[PDB]
């Protein structure tokens, strides 16, 4: 087994009902158990702004899927709970799962990149990360804990 943390967004279609919703298919996912879900906080859109403000979570998922396995079944959810890709960059979305870690591993495929590019940039997946994974140090050594302490990121808000 390994553990997987994936960031949960939605703006769309009640984010509630889309992460209580995703929160249930995670859960389905085969040879994969939850081990835990943060809060549910309320967030600004970063990026582009003419857009709704965001529910962000985050799960801690036991996984014995592959890597590439467990994307495709977070890509299903996405596209089972109304996911359409419009041409705008950033865009409004009912739910985005992106993968930001796998256990220790670094990947790098043609679908899939882990750590998450940008996750250490991100208060909306570092909050939530360290509530349930408050000792969690990522591939290269570096400390969860020591990145927030460390770095400016806005406080957030719960849903
Ligand atoms: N760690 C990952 N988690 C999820 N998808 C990933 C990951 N790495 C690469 N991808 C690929 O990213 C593609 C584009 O996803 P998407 O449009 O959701 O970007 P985004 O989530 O809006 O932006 P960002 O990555 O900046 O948060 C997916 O089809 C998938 O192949
Ligand atoms: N709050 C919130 N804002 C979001 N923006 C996006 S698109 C990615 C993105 C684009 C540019 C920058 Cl600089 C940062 C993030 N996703 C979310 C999300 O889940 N939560
Ligand atoms: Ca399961
Ligand atoms: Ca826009
Ligand atoms: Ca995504
Ligand atoms: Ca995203
Ligand atoms: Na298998």
């Amino acid at each position: 087994m390994t553990v997987a943390y994936i960031a949960i967004g939605s703006n769309l279609a009640s984010p509630l009902e889309q992460v209580n919703a995703a929160l249930k298919a995670l859960g389905d996912i085969p040879e994969s158990h939850i081990l835990t879900v943060s809060s549910f906080y309320r967030t600004p859109p970063l990026g582009p702004q003419d857009q709704p403000d965001y529910l962000n979570a985050a799960v801690a998922l036991e996984t014995s899927l592959a890597p590439e396995e467990l994307l495709n079944h977070t890509q299903r959810i996405e596209l089972q709970q109304g996911r359409v890709r419009k041409a705008e960059r950033w865009g409004p979305r009912t739910l985005d799962l992106d993968i930001m870690l796998f256990g220790n591993e670094v990947i790098n495929t043609e679908r899939l990149t882990v750590p998450h590019y940008d996750m250490k940039n991100r208060g909306f997946m570092l909050w939530p990360l360290f509530e349930i994974a408050p000792e969690l140090v990522f591939p290269d050594g570096e400390m969860l804990r020591q990145i927030l302490h460390t770095r400016a990121f806005d406080k957030l808000n719960k849903w």
